[PDB]
């Protein structure tokens, strides 16, 4: 089911980089001069929100056409800019003074760009993480030390720690995604060792991805996350503060509901759920968040579901090494989901005070 570019590498239409996976490779940092007013607001979001200046600065913008964003990277950068501006405009300082209408000079170009990219007109994982990063030194490896985000909402919102640790988890998982064609090849060729080493490589990369996930505690403070950053990742779908949604002035007449951030927007959980056949109203929210992933990445997840099952192949072999390599992959994925629930508990549930994991742990044998 996976379309191949050649005998080794999956098709470029999936937009999956060998080094950074679902992340956008070498994101664009600067827009054309034509868009300098957008870039100024987005780069000054912290001080503009703090000073109460953001909303009126947005209301003074002129209408800028999207016709000059001529390539994928420039359009993804513009989506990140307009997306951050939009979140900052709707929520403001996050105290309760919300805006239920997005001015047209942002809404129209934002919604037109989102239409081109087939993404909802709201900030999504693919914006604020997958495309929101740069290398400090191009000649040095992808490390926290050597990386930075492009945009933040409030000084001290820990957006670098939160977004970059997430990104580095995605990059660790990239080293596992590149092995997927080897898994299916080894199954058609009945190559025991090739499949075994592929599965152990995937397990090793997902375990490294968990070790990267651990870094979150060193760069994100629970209070700052729950009280500040979480605000700007919140949406207008089932939100009592925007019960009917947001009016995109000049694009739709009626308000429209779009969901805020969710860990389900990372294609990593589903990619290896499907590969390992450890797939689970929650299925309705899972599929919905799939439509918040980049379209090419949805198509990769779907092509994966059309390949033969690795679980079945492995358990029919009477092959302890293959079963233990498969189990190491599932265990790695279950541990990532456990840690996501631990982070939800420490960074949302506890500060608020003051089942996917089960389906996956069931499919171990
Ligand atoms: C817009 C937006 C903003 C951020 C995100 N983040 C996201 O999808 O992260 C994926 C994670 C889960 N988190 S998390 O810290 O548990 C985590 C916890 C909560 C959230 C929100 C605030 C959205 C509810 C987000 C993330 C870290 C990251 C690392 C590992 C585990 C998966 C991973 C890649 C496999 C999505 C939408």
């Amino acid at each position: 089911g996976i379309q191949m570019e050649n005998s080794w590498t999956i098709s470029k239409e999936y937009h999956i980089d060998e080094e950074v996976g679902f992340a956008l490779p070498n994101p664009q940092e600067n827009l054309p001069d034509f868009y300098n007013d957008w870039m100024f607001i987005a780069k000054h979001l912290p001080d503009l929100i703090e000073s109460g200046q953001l909303r009126e600065r947005v209301e003074k913008l002129n209408m800028l056409s999207i016709d000059h964003l001529t390539d994928h990277k420039s359009q993804r950068l513009a989506r990140l800019v307009l997306g951050c501006i939009t979140m900052a405009y709707v929520w403001g300082k996050g105290h309760g003074d919300v805006r239920k209408v997005l001015p047209r000079n942002i809404a129209v170009p934002y919604c037109q760009l989102s239409k081109k990219l087939e993404l909802p007109p709201i900030l999504v994982y693919a914006d604020c993480v997958l495309a929101n990063w740069k290398k400090k030194d191009p000649n040095k490896p992808l490390t926290y030390e050597n990386m930075d985000v492009l945009f933040s909402f409030r000084d001290g919102d820990c957006s670098k720690g939160f977004f970059l640790v997430s990104l580095l988890v995605e990059i660790a998982a990239a080293s596992a995604i590149k092995v997927i064609p080897t898994v299916f090849k080894a199954m058609q060729m009945q190559e025991r060792d090739t499949l075994l080493k592929a599965l152990l490589e995937i397990a090793s990369c997902l375990e490294k991805a968990l070790q990267v996930f651990h870094q979150i505690h060193d760069h994100v403070n629970p209070k700052a996350f729950f009280s500040v950053l979480r605000i700007y990742l919140s949406g207008w779908k089932g939100n009592p503060q925007l019960s009917d949604g947001l009016v995109y002035e000049g694009f739709w007449e009626d308000p429209k509901e779009f969901a805020g951030g969710s860990a389900g927007q990372s294609s990593v959980f589903q990619c290896f759920d499907v590969l390992l056949g450890i797939q689970q109203h929650a299925a309705q929210f899972l599929q919905d968040m799939r439509r918040y992933m980049p379209p090419a990445h949805r198509n990769f997840l779907c092509s994966l579901e059309s390949n033969p099952s690795v679980r079945e192949f492995v358990l029919s072999k009477g092959d302890a090494g293959l079963r233990e390599a498969y189990d190491a992959c599932v265990k790695a994925l279950v541990s990532l989901r456990s840690y996501h629930l631990q982070i939800v508990t420490k960074y949302i549930l506890i500060p608020a005070s003051q089942t996917v994991r089960s389906t996956t742990e069931k499919s171990l044998l």
